[PDB]
């Protein structure tokens, strides 16, 4: 019993974090086999952060301009290349700790663990979600760039996020491990702002099901709703639309608990109109939306 | 920026987790040097639960009654002993993945990371606190027994918890790594309840300091109360007493933010009586009490391991 913001065990990623220095900038890199991955803005300089020309900056760099440190062992760069906004540094030594891994690009709504790192060294691990506005609400300080996000379903590490910058609202932006940004963000210091965020409705519903599975009943009601009327209610609370895919996805949790999805939808409607009234659900006083249907089953079954 | 429920990196503890089996019961053990630690109720069978005799049941068992699998590789047991509620199985191989560690017993209100495991395999990690009533509000399913809680300092793992059982109210109970239970519980099948739980005042204050550092300041007020005046407000609302030592520990955060502890206490007093005005603090709609003053200093400054 119980329900926690549960991360994956970070050991497999810890063995991959190294320290990357170019010029005056030191940030984190990800060492897999004989490649170190890191944000390409490490080759940027204090004078040209607004409109760097990355192809021009990289060709001027020699392999020796990159200091890569795995613990206290210096790793020697023997080549480099750029893939979108990720820098790939070829090193002379393969990482003996490389886990079984893949690179995956996730969709808004997906969740992942983050190994927050500084100077190639791990600080802590938390759960996070791809927000609908394609930011992530992380915990990152200066020097965290290069920190990665990942899942470890079934002994295989799925890398899905590399941290590149903090936006003016205090939330965070980054790329998949192929260098493509999540959202309309760019690795420059030009004025760019997160769109209005919204609540991940299918995740809220997944979480209310987990609440039922753990013995909470008090938010339930005798009403049901249509998909269309619930979506009309959703949009008025900045909630993501609920689709038929989402309803299908909630099928198993519906069958475990005996509550039809649209019945749970009527509950969510009521909670939005009324609030908690001094109460909690699974120890929170807000509707949680960073637990997916897959997370609930993972941690309840 | 940002503030999350942050666990310690779990790599050093993952390499110590092993599967222990005794009869039909399978659970997790902690392989340190050449000893494997696990809950002593692994030698109970379902007839033994009501009132088990651990002394007797252990004498009448052989070293190879204990299947110890480190992954796919079987660890040969060469001795065994009991200490309080923990089973110590000496083995023929020192764990090459043993980190620098020690055994610590934590105080109520203090936090740790839990590495939840099933069949000797780490599946999850999360942060949680030793409640004032010596339960922990964990997330554990059948098979979780033997999962461990820990803190890290520099490069030393402080093991402070081992999971033994779940109570009827869904919260969890366990021991230190010396086998002493936290709280008034026993490792047999019986009705067990804990004293009523309370809110860790000093952690709520630490958490409000975290919100201020993160620009969340709507709850701040111009007012300052006293230790005694707050402590009566605390009793009314079932908060742990706030001591001068608590005030001292919060000193760093006081200096960094410019908000004296008894100023913040006036803010906490006002939140306790007036609710939270439909507003959030650090993305929560209640008073978070599972962040110590040190946990705040860790996320907000970037302490590394
Ligand atoms: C990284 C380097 O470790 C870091 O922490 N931050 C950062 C600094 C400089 C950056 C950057 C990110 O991204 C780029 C792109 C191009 C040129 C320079 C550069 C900082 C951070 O993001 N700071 C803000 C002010 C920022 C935004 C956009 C930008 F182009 C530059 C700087 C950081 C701080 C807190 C949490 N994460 C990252
Ligand atoms: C363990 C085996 O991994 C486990 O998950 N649980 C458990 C099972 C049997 C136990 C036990 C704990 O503690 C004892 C003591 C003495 C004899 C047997 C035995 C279960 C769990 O705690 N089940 C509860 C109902 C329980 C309590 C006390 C008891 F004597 C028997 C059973 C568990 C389930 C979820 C999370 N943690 C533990
Ligand atoms: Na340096």
């Amino acid at each position: 019993s119980g329900f926690r913001k549960m991360a994956f065990p970070s050991g497999k990623v810890e063995g991959c974090m190294v320290q990357v220095t170019c010029g005056t900038t030191t940030l984190n890199g990800l060492w897999l086999d004989d490649v170190v991955y890191c944000p390409r803005h490490v080759i940027c300089t204090s004078e040209d952060m607004l409109n760097p020309n990355y192809e021009d900056l990289l060709i001027r760099k020699s392999n020796h301009n990159f200091l890569v440190q795995a613990g206290n062992v210096q790793l020697r760069v023997i080549g480099h290349s750029m893939q979108n906004c990720v820098l790939k540094l070829k090193v002379d030594t393969a990482n003996p700790k490389t886990p079984k891994y893949k690179f995956v690009r996730i969709q808004p709504g997906q969740t992942f663990s983050v190994l927050a790192c500084y100077n190639g060294s791990p600080s802590g691990v938390y759960q996070c979600a791809m927000r609908p506005n394609f930011t992530i609400k992380g915990s990152f300080l200066n020097g965290s760039c290069g920190s990665v996000g990942f899942n470890i379903d079934y002994d295989c590490v799925s890398f899905c996020y590399m941290h590149h910058m903090e936006l003016p609202t205090g939330v965070h932006a980054g790329t998949d491990l192929e260098g493509n940004f999540y959202g309309p963000f760019v690795d420059r210091q030009t004025a760019q702002a997160a769109g209005t965020d919204t609540t991940i409705t299918v995740n809220v519903l997944a979480w209310l099901y987990a609440a039922v599975i753990n013995g909470d009943r008090w938010f339930l009601n005798r009403f049901t709703t249509t998909l269309n009327d619930f979506n009309l209610v959703a949009m008025k609370y900045n909630y993501e639309p609920l689709t038929q895919d989402h309803v299908d996805i909630l099928g198993p949790l519906s069958a475990q608990t005996g509550i039809a999805v649209l019945d749970m939808c009527a509950s969510l409607k009521e909670l939005l109109q009324n609030g908690m009234n001094g109460r909690t659900i699974l120890g929170s006083a807000l509707l949680e939306d960073e637990f997916t249907p897959f997370d609930v089953v993972r941690q309840c079954s």
